[PDB]
């Protein structure tokens, strides 16, 4: 068992192709997915060409260790994929015909920049190291790339399972090596966001504002500061269904415009009543009747700033 | 080893029979569950036929190696399932009847719309690839599909397991595939949620309605703002038992009426202030008044809107 | 390699032991716990006789591949047992002496209804299904039966590992199936509980009822309130240590009668405030005087009552 | 292979010798810690003897299949050691030199009695069935009985790891097992706990102790109150960390004498507003001035009193 | 299958080469990262030597059992490495090329010191152990050492991943043992901790500052107090996803004194309200006016004071 040789001078094409089945376990945290797939290849073994007139078979069936397959493996990969080989046929020519049906968990990294209104574009990568007897090049058999109608991801919408056609090959250790890349791109269910966490903390952002319509000192420290708890709450919630980005968020800029509310909130709360005690009312309810207007407008107008950046 | 050739040009028929030994893990936010299980597969092979009196024996046991043996897969798993093979009998006429023992994590999804008061229906998909040389259709054997007393789902009411006697035959990758559905139906156990979380939520909702009941605005901001804050605490507490989902759910529907209950409870609590302050106590105390039958009556005729829309 | 043939139409007795050496992580939500120990095996297999005489040795060993074992399988099983077999013994008559050590973890239905005060029976299902040649029975033997000094269950205490002698043989898709019952009886330590749980919730709910010594309504206020932050803050904690039972606990029992204890509390300080601000104190120090000894009272008749209804 | 004959009656001596190359995962509340060591084995199969003279190599390798090992296994383990086979050496006289290179997560009990001052003595015990044929007896060879320096296990302090060079050799199912005990004695890094947990929790209990410097009910309640719920965000933090032990720990007795000063600060603070109400404030500043004193001495006390009994 | 004979004397130089395809996983509590790598070996076996002109080709493949291949493992690994056998190619004079596919848990220790704003060197230790029949010695071939290009440790900049050509060659329980380091230095991404973790913290901070523009005691009570609730939450928060190291982290440090900021804040507010009460507030309002200036510059120094001492 060793590679087929070559007619002239040609690297083997082996015809790729992945059939998603199952589409599950997206760890934002860890940039991973569980992938459950079909995997077709094809090539030309022209040793295992036959007559299909004498023989009276059409394609001859065949064990794994009865003919040399291609060692094709995943790139971005936490350990060896699970694979069971389904079947293996062989039509008169020489031509090839294996599929397997695997499951692996993909490394994928994800753009968390537009959360929870953002979409990812996941990278699966098949890769086959050439022989020194012959090279080995990858190609893709668009006609067995899909996935079933069953397939969900929860929490996120499948938009389409494409394949890059041209495979980047490349020298790698002294050696050939011809790489794929199937795309899997997909859009984020911003639904359950609104109710659950959107909304629940322009509530408690709202309350912090009454303290506008309010001269009581020892009321409105209660209402901003009570309400910055709330808030500590939510933030700690959501930074922990995310990873450690190096870059800003849409959600992260939020949450930080939103603790500068709380801490501008509480300056106007110390004016109002400083002012106050310093036997000077005129000018604390001045103040405090801007900030009726103010606060709702700059937040307004800062969250279609942020909006503007991230979209 | 070979799939047996036909008498007429008919496909092979292979008759399936899942027995459950044991329900476990039924993972919510991952829409799993582990599932402990016979598998028995029976299908008609005339080259392992005999005549009895001959053999001296009416039933030939064989080795998995030995025969040829149907490629059964499960659709909706992780992984491949964890078989051992219990026993693979013969009958005279060349009937195999075959039994493995497996166990497998089952990827089902979850309709969360009416929960904790939600039934589900959990799937099962048995396929076969059918072979070059003839096609494979799978039956169900109605005698061989059951599950034991003792199987216990934690937190859920086993209702039945069934089969669809039908299968789903179709094409993929150019060869016909045969599907079957074994449905797993299951009622969810909501009693623990009434004392745990219902009841509680109600409570704390109650103790910020006696704000009603007194004109200490430093008062009724700690009531309302504090009921808030246990409110949140009940909330995060439920919305991460269930996965984020792209619809409304009772629960979710109910959790996110409060939050209005709780920042409508805000704005009488500023505003009834807001009057006492600007020296009409009698336009305050009316609104007050209103409140104590208003929050009540527009909380339970909301309530009876959400369960007719839900249920 | 196919069973024994019977001297008489008897069915072959299989004489098992299970000796724990490990018994470990009791998840009390997923109703499981871990066992590592000694499977011990004995039939009558004539097949294998020999004389010592002409063979040498008193006692022949082999390899499991060489000799007809049979199929034991343990019914309350996530996966199949991690077994490695320790030894194989043949005396001249065929009488097989098998030993292996497995680690399983084991699916086991634990009773929360008294919890932390509760007890457990603990359920180790030994299966055998019956071949088409002759059938298979389970047997009891006690010499083997048993468990190491050593062997200690973190938070609980072990009483006996016992098996009931006599096995359920019944009918099961056309054949035969003799299965044994292994009893591991354990009680819970509750020592932790008290220090930990049961007292700090108790001083808790006793700080709430300062608020019957205090005419202040903002200082009442406080007191109720901030300690149901701090019960809520503990019966999340217990709740989740815990699975979702279709039944009361006798913990959830206290925890959901603590509710009442606080919702009431708020009544109390909500009424005392209100005929104080009516201009009646002779009316709210009599109902607060009142409420000094009837809340102190009837919690701890209702703990009687729950306690008898319970234990 | 079966076991080597004996010259006259004696048992088989086997030399054992475990070299740790990793030390890791030591969960406090699972009672475990995984392991990665060296395996040295070494015994008298005279059957392998050669002259070294006439064969003229000193001494030969043989693969595992090729010769008797003794079956060595772990007694307090969760399953089944992963072994790789480094090197077999048999010198001329027939002394086998075995070494394999193992990785286990061994279960060995903690005392949690003076936690997080406490010091641990983890173990590995190595024992032997003894066959059929001759009995089997374990022995140390101190030489091969190490650690390396790099050995860490976080947060503790590898003291040493020897082994109890006499045997404990007992009858267990009709045959004699000889038990082997490997000591790994250890003390916890204790300096973390003093910055992050003991002095913060010292601070909010002193801040609670400002409330003997105030008459002011309302911030006396708030002081008293807020500062427990601080405190209980510790206790939380630290019984988590920690499994329910049946006897008290020295952070567990210190945890719960504070709730108990959380208590009698809430009593002191309820009576001094009572006798100011009461109109009798020389009586309310004679105990507020008393306890100003009384609390720092009975805690500074109380703590010597607990110390001495843990220590 | 044994070691190649030595021409001379001399001990086996093995060519070692590691070339990273995967870095994913770090832990910082478990001190862990797993990894995906090339492994590439090379020695001199005289035995498969070959004539280029009567074989007619170049190289000769070989299956990892037909030849001998040197024991070669890591050291600081959790359990064996997954491998897959990439390709074996011999060159005429009888130079063995090896390269293999594996995947590993590695056990570096981390410098928590400067968190998050520390930089580390992640260690992956190659080992051989040296037979009876000969030495053997490991060497680096810096050809063969690297990381692709799309290689990213989420969280973390990788600087380089370079070897120690020179290993260190050791005696261990009586054979020689060649040591080879492969370091892989980075640097943490500490972006993402200035607007999630630091910046909030010190609003929080400051917000308790606040209580030096007020005189009101029941006010000041809550600013301080509460706050100090949020600091609370920040530290669990960011202790937790650090392991305890007995020795203080920068991070540790700061956490600490601001808990200090905290304590004498009430201090201050206590002294303030007392000396209001004991009629001097011209005492009061000087100490809080010093306090003013006097909390944010020893906070400005302090933090200095430990940036020099870590930096
Ligand atoms: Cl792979
Ligand atoms: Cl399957
Ligand atoms: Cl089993
Ligand atoms: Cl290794
Ligand atoms: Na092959
Ligand atoms: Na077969
Ligand atoms: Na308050
Ligand atoms: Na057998
Ligand atoms: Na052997
Ligand atoms: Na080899």
């Amino acid at each position: 068992v060793s590679p087929p040789p070559p007619i002239a001078d040609e690297p083997l094409t082996v015809n790729t192709g992945i059939y998603l089945i199952e589409c599950y376990s997206l760890d934002d945290k860890a940039e991973t997915f569980k992938v459950n797939a079909f995997l077709s290849l094809s090539w030309k073994d022209r040793r295992l060409a036959f007559d299909p007139v004498r023989s009276g078979v059409r394609v001859k069936t065949y064990e794994p260790e009865a003919i040399w397959i291609p060692e094709i493996r995943f790139v971005n990969v936490e350990n060896a994929r699970d694979a069971d080989v389904v079947d293996i046929s062989v039509s008169p020519d020489g031509t090839v015909q294996y599929l397997e049906r695997f499951s692996a968990r993909v490394l994928s990294p994800l753009d968390f920049r537009r959360y929870p209104f953002d979409s990812q574009t996941l990278h699966i990568y098949l890769i086959v190291r050439s022989v020194d007897t012959r090279n080995i090049v990858l190609a893709v058999d668009l006609e067995k790339v899909g996935k079933n109608d069953d397939v969900f991801l929860t929490g996120w919408d499948i938009e389409s399972f494409t394949a890059v056609v041209k495979p980047a090959n490349f020298a790698l250790e002294d050696r050939l090596e011809s790489k794929l890349d199937y795309q899997l791109r997909i859009s984020r269910q911003y639904f359950s966001y609104i109710p659950n966490i959107i909304l629940p903390m322009l509530f408690i952002l709202f309350i912090s504002w009454t303290a506008f319509w309010s001269t009581s000192y020892e009321a409105n420290v209660t209402l901003v500061v009570s309400t910055l708890i709330a808030h500590i709450a939510f933030c700690i919630l959501v930074e922990t269904n995310l990873p450690k980005t190096p870059y800003m968020t849409y959600t992260g800029a939020i949450i930080f415009m939103i603790y500068l509310f709380y801490f501008v909130a509480v300056i106007e709360v110390t004016v109002q009543h400083y002012l106050k005690v310093e036997s000077q009312p005129a000018r604390a309810a001045s103040i405090t009747r801007a900030s009726r207007i103010a606060f709702p407008v700059v937040f307004l107008l800062a969250n279609i700033i942020l909006a503007f950046l991230f979209f």
